[PDB]
C-alpha cells in the first residue's frame, strides 16, 4: 500500500529495468502506464499485471508523448510520478568511430525524450505534488571507455535533474535520478553477444562490482518506489544502484 | 513486514534522528535495541514501543559497546543492522577558537564510536548477511562555516563507509551512509537557542533548502529502512537527505 | 616559456573568458589561433598580440571547424592544445518556457561544437602528445535555477571529458575540463542588463562566492595554462574556478 | 619568479612528495622551510638547495610546531604558504586487524598535525594574504581496500579543507587540497617491499591509472605551485593528481 491510489508512467517499461520498475510500482499499490516503442514486452506485461496498462509511445516523438500524457489523465484521472527510463547504450565505439549524427540521435532518446515527457507531465505533477525519477547512469559521473556519446547523454540527465529540482521545489514537485551500474537486462545481453567472447565479457561485467554480481531490474525498481513514496525530503539527488563499482580503483614514467 | 524477524541496533536512539530511525525500524517489523548515553528519552521509548528495548551505552567507551553487542545477541539471538547515529555538532566555533583537545573529543564520538561498534558487530553481521548504516552529514561533503572539527569528523565517516564497504563486500555485508542536512531535532533547537535571535536562525535554517523546510527524523528513518531492507545492490553509497540544500549556490576584484 | 613552441586553438577567443585564455597562452610562449564566430573582438586581439592570429569559425558548422584545423596545421605545422571555450548561457528561463528546439540549439553550441573540434583535432594532438581543455560550468555539477538546458549541456561536457580521457589515455592525450563559476565577462554583463535591477543582480552574483567577488578571465586562463603545460599526471579532471561558490549552503513541514 | 619573495613551509619535506614540493617552490623563487621528523633527507636537501632550510619538527608535537612557525618568522620575516604534506599510509590491514589505538595515532599525524600547523600559521597567513595547501588522497573520496583508518583520515582532511576555506575566505586566505593517487615515492617502495611479489604489486599500481604509470613528486609539486601562485579564485578545491585512476570501473545473483 506504500503508493496506493497513485498513477505512475514508466517509459521503456516493456523489458529490462523499466519492466522491473513497473512491477515494483504495481506491487506498491499504484496503477502504472507502461510506455514503450515496442509492443511485444509491454503488451504481455499489461496482460500479466492487473493495475498496469500499455500505451505505445516513442519518447522521441513529441506527439506520441502528448498522447501518452493525455491518455493517462483521461484513463486514470491523475498523474503522480514519471519514471524516465527509456534509453539506449550503443555498442562500444572508439571516439573517432562516433559521429555527430549518431550523437544527436542518442541525445534525442536519452536526454530530450526525458525532457519532453517531464515538461508535458509537470502541470499534472504540480496538481498531485508528484515527482520525477530519471534513470541516468553511473558512467555519467565517472566516465566509461568507448562510449563518448552515451556518457555525455547521461551526464546531461543527472545535471538536468538537479536544475529541474531547483525550479520545481517551490511547487512541491521533487525531481531525482537513479544512476544504475551494471544491471543484467536484455540490453546487457545484446551488447555482450556482439563481443568475441560473450561469456568472458559477462564475467568481467560481474566482477566490476565489489559485490561480485550485476544488479537486477527489481533492485532499481525498489529504489524508484523509495524515491516516489518515502523520500519526501529528497530532491535533486543521484541514487547510486551500482554494487560499489565506483569504489576504489620506470614506475613513474 | 519489510524487515520482519531482523534485529537492529540504533546508537543515539533516545531522541532526534535516532528516535525516528528506531520508530521506522519498529514499524517495519524489526526488533530494535536503543543505545544511548542518556536514559531519559530511550527508557520512555522502550515503554512506548513494543519491539524496542533500551540499553545504556556510551559509544566512546569500548567496554560499554562490548556489552551492548553481547547483550543484543544474548537477548535476541542475531544482529542484522547497526545504525551509527550517535554524534554531536558543537556550537559554532571560529577556527582559532577550536582546540586539538576538543577536536579529539569530537572524533571520539562522531568517528571512533562508529568505528568501535561496527568492528564489534561485524562478526555477527557476517553471519546474518546484515548491513551497516552510518549517519554522516551533508557538510562533510560541502563544508560548513564555524565547524572545522565537526566537518572533519563527518568527512571521515563518509570516507570510512566507502573503505569498509570495499572490505566487507566479499563477505556479503553492505556498508552505507546517510548524509542529512538540516533536520529539526533537539540538537537543532538547542543550537538555535544559543544564538542572539533564535527564531531568525531557525527561519534561515528552513530557507537553506529549496524545499523551504527542515527535514524530519522520520524521513531519515525511512531512508535507513530502505538501505537495510531493499537496497541489496547498494554498498558504499552516501544517501543525501537534505531537501536540496547542496543544489545551486569592481565586480571581479 | 612554460608553453614555448606550442600551438593552441581557443574557441570563442574573441572576448570574455576565451580572450583571457588566449592572453594567458601567448604570455606562456605559445602561438594561439583565436577562433570566433564574431570578427570584432578576435580581429582586434590578433592586432594586439604578436603570436595570436584570428580565424573566423562557427563551431556549430562542421566545415568551418574542418577549415579551422587545416588552416592551423598549414600555418603553424602542429597542434598541441584545443581549448573548447565557445558557449552560451541563455537568459533565465523557467522550465515551461524552454523548448526542445532551443535545447537542441544550445546542445549544438555548448556540447557538439566541443565534440566536433575535438574529433577533428585529435589526430594532430596524438602526434604532439597534446591535450584537450573543455570549459564546462560549476552548475553542471550542482544545478542552477532557470537554466535547465544550459545545466544539461554542461553536465554533458564534464561527463564527455571523462569518457574521452579514458579513450585517449593509451595514446598519451590528456583531456581535462575547467568548471568556472561566476566570471565577470560580457556575457555576465549582458545577462545582468536584462534584469529589472542590474546593479542588484551583479551584487548578488559577487556575494555568491565566499571570496566576495566574481572571477576574472585571466584566472581561468592561468588554470588552462596549468592544465596544458604542467599537469602531466592529470587527465579527466574537473578543475573548479569558482571562488568557493559550491561550498556550504512548523520548521519541518 | 612565479612565487618570488614568498616563504613556504612544507611538512614532511625530506623525501617523497614533500621533497618534490620543496623543489618546485624553490624553482619558483620562494624560500622554503623543510619540516620533517627525520633529519637525513631534509638536511641533505638544505645543503643541495639554496633557498631551502631544514627545521626538525614532528607535526604531532604541538611545541615542535610552535617552534617551527616562530623560527620561520624569525628567520624569514613572513609566511605565505603552508603545505601540509606529512602523512603516512600503514601496511594493508583488514578491518578486524585495525585498532582504535592505531586509528588514533594515524589521526594524530594525517589530520591533527595538519590542523595544528594550520592554526598556528593562520595569523601570519592573514597578514600576507597567503594560502594553505593540504595533501589529502584520492581514496578519501573513493575508498580503498584494507585501509579503513587511512581512508578516514584523508576524508577528514578533504572535508576540513572546505570548512576552513569558508571560515578564512573573509580574511583573504585560500585553503585548498591536492588529492594524489599512486605517486612513486619511498613510502610506495616500502609498502611494495612488504608484499609477497613486490614487482607484481608495483606493476599493478602502475596499471591502476589510465595513463599506465604512477605519478611523480614533481607533478604534485607543480600542482602545489599553481595553487599557491596562480589560483587566486580557487578556494576549497580538491585538485586530483591521480592519472585518471578514479575514471571508469547467474549474472545478477
Ligand atoms: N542495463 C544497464 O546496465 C544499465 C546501466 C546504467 C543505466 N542503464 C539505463 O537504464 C535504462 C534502461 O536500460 P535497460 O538495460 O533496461 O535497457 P533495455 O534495452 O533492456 O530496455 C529499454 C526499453 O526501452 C524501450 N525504448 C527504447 N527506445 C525507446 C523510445 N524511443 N521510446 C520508448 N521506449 C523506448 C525499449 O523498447 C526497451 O523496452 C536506460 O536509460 C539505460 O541507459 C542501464
Ligand atoms: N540535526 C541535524 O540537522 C543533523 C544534520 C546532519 C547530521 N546530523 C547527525 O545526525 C545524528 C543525530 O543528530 P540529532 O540532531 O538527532 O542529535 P541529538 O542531539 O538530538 O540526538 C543525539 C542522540 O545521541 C545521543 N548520544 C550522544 N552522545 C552519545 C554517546 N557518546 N553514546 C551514545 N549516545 C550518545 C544523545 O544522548 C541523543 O539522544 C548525529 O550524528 C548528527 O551529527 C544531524
Ligand atoms: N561567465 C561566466 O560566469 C561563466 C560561468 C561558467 C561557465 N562559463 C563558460 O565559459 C565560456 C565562455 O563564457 P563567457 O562568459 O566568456 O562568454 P562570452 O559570451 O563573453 O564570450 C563567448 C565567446 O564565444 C563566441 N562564440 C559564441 N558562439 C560561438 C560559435 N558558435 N562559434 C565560435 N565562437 C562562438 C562569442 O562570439 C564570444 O566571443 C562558455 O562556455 C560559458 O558557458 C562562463
Ligand atoms: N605516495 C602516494 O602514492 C600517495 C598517495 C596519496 C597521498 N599521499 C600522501 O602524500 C603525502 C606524502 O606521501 P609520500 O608518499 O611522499 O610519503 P613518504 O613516507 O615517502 O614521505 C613522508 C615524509 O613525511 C615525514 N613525516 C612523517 N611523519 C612526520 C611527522 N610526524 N612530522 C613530520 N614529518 C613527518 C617522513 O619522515 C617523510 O620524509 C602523505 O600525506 C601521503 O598520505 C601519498
Ligand atoms: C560490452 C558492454 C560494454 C559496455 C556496457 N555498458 C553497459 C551500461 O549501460 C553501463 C555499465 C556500467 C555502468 F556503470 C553504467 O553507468 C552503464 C551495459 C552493458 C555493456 C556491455
Ligand atoms: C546555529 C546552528 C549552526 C549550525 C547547525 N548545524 C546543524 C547541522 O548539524 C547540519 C546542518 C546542515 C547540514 F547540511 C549538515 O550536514 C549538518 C544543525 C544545527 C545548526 C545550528
Ligand atoms: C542574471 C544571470 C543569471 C545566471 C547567470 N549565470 C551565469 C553563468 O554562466 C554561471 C554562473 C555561476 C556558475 F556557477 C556557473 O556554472 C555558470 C552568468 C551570468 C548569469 C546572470
Ligand atoms: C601495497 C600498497 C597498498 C596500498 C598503497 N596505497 C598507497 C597510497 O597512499 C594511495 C594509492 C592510491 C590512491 F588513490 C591514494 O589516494 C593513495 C601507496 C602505496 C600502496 C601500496
Ligand atoms: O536478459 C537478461 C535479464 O533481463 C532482465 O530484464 C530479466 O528480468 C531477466 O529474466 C533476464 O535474465
Ligand atoms: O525538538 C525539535 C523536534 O525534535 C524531533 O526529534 C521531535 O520528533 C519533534 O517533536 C521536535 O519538535
Ligand atoms: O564586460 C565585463 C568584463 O569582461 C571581461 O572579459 C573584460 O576583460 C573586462 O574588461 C570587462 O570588464
Ligand atoms: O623511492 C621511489 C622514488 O621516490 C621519489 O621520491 C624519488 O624522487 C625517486 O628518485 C625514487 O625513485
Ligand atoms: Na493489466
Ligand atoms: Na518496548
Ligand atoms: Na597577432
Ligand atoms: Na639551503
Amino acid at each position: 500500500t506504500r503508493y496506493a491510489g497513485k498513477v505512475v508512467v514508466v517509459t521503456g517499461g516493456g523489458r529490462g529495468i523499466g519492466a522491473g520498475i513497473v512491477r515494483a510500482f504495481v506491487n506498491s499499490g499504484a496503477r502504472v502506464v507502461i510506455c514503450d516503442k515496442d509492443e511485444s514486452g509491454g503488451r504481455a506485461l499489461e496482460q500479466e499485471l492487473p493495475g498496469a496498462v500499455f500505451i505505445l509511445c516513442d519518447v522521441t516523438q513529441e506527439d506520441d508523448v502528448k498522447t501518452l500524457v493525455s491518455e493517462t489523465i483521461r484513463r486514470f484521472g491523475r498523474l503522480d510520478c514519471v519514471v524516465n527510463n527509456a534509453g539506449h547504450h550503443p555498442p562500444p565505439q572508439r571516439p573517432e568511430e562516433t559521429s555527430a549524427q549518431g550523437f544527436r540521435q542518442l541525445l534525442e532518446l536519452n536526454l530530450l525524450g526525458t525532457y519532453t515527457l517531464t515538461k508535458l507531465a509537470l502541470p499534472y505533477l504540480r496538481k498531485s505534488q508528484g515527482n520525477v525519477i530519471n534513470i541516468s547512469s553511473l558512467v555519467g559521473a565517472i566516465g566509461q571507455a568507448q562510449a563518448v556519446p552515451y556518457v555525455a547523454t547521461k551526464g546531461a540527465v543527472t545535471a538536468m535533474t538537479k536544475a529541474l529540482a531547483l525550479d520545481e521545489s517551490p511547487y512541491g514537485v521533487r525531481v531525482n535520478c537513479i544512476s544504475p551500474g551494471n544491471i543484467w537486462t536484455p540490453l546487457w545481453e545484446e551488447l555482450a553477444a556482439l563481443m568475441p567472447d560473450p561469456r568472458a565479457t559477462i564475467r568481467e561485467g560481474m566482477l566490476a562490482q565489489p559485490l561480485g554480481r550485476m544488479g537486477q531490474p527489481a533492485e532499481v525498481g525498489a529504489a524508484a518506489v523509495f524515491l516516489a513514496s518515502e523520500a519526501n525530503f529528497c530532491t535533486g539527488i543521484e541514487l547510486l544502484v551500482t554494487g560499489g563499482a565506483e569504489l576504489g580503483y620506470a614506475p613513474d614514467i
